[PDB]
RNA sequence: AAAGAGUUUGAUCAUGGCUCAGAUUGAACGCUGGCGGCAGGCCUAACAAUGCAAGUCAGCGGAUAAAGGGAGCUUGCUCCUGGAU
């Protein structure tokens, strides 16, 4: 994945008998804007060392997004933990008009009519997953329902 | 014909409040002074100086007593055929 994106990154902290010790933890996405995306998380005590962590756990464990075009397939409802996302299609001229963590999954999957809409928890650590299992969960036609529609 | 950020912790996740960016207004107020158009203008408390509703002459009575037509004096003058308007 090749239009890889850093989502947030947090400076957190552990005590020992000296006292803080700190490390940096960065959530990074990993996509290529046609369907395929993980999702990656990584630490180390520098910043651009704990990136490069988030970038490779992201490019292992990525996913085939069963898309329409463009767009969503149908109007979804997922949730991770506290986190609850709403995510649905959009018709044409239409952006991203989710935001924040939402925006960066919803970018690098190559959807760019989305309209979705986060509930419960904003934390993005939970939102990400709780996109990630939204697209990881459509089918247009793989219903097993033995039909044309 | 539909976006979220900030802030409880040594760090975490959650619950939860606060704070913010936004759009609006019959606006006030702080800073300046170019214009035009179209609007809008006592949201508050009442007491009021001084200047806007009246037309129809088809109803009488007043006024004019036409200029005119005279008359008397003679163009000063009053009554008149009529007496207007």
């Amino acid at each position: 994945g090749y239009i890889e994106k850093l989502v947030q990154v947090n400076r957190v902290a552990k005590t020992v008998k000296g006292g803080r010790i700190f490390a940096f933890t960065a959530l990074t996405v990993v996509g290529d804007g046609k369907g395929r995306v993980g999702f990656g998380r990584g630490k180390a005590r520098e910043v651009p060392a704990a990136i490069q962590k988030a970038m490779e756990a992201a490019r292992r464990n990525m996913i085939q997004v069963d898309l329409n075009g463009t767009t969503l397939q149908y109007p979804t409802k997922s949730a991770h933990g506290a986190s609850k996302v709403y995510m649905q299609p959009a018709s044409e001229g239409t952006g991203i008009i989710a935001g924040g963590a939402m925006r960066a999954v919803l970018e690098v999957a190559g959807v760019q009519n989305v309209l979705a809409k986060c509930y419960g928890s904003t934390n993005p650590v939970n939102v990400v997953y709780a996109t990630f299992k939204g697209l990881k969960n459509m089918q247009p036609e793989a219903v097993a329902a033995k039909r044309g529609k």
